């Protein structure tokens, strides 16, 4: 087994370069699983966009306003679970 030795801050990075998931397992209608930082909450896909980089797709709450139904990223978005990947050390200077 492992334990908990991924607990990094002010960590940097836009586009997933080379994620474990992808949109290829998301189509519309679907199910997806909303991960919040120190919350869980669930939406649901309509529609999906692929101008951006990363792609963005449209999530839309169920018995909820309208208010909620946005769009937004994949960074919020989890195909199933959280994706570890490896990491190095910068240095910096004021």
């Amino acid at each position: 087994m492992g334990s908990s030795h991924h607990h990094h801050h002010h960590s940097s990075g836009l586009v997933p370069r080379g994620s474990h998931m992808s949109v290829d397992d998301i189509i519309i209608k679907c199910q997806c699983w909303v991960q919040k930082n120190d919350e869980e909450r669930l939406a649901e896909i309509l529609s999906i966009n692929t101008r951006k980089a990363p792609p963005k797709f449209y999530v839309h709450y169920v018995n909820y306003n309208k208010r909620l139904d946005e769009w937004i990223t994949t960074d919020r978005i989890n195909l199933d679970k959280e994706v570890l990947y490896p990491k190095l050390k910068a240095t910096d200077e004021d």
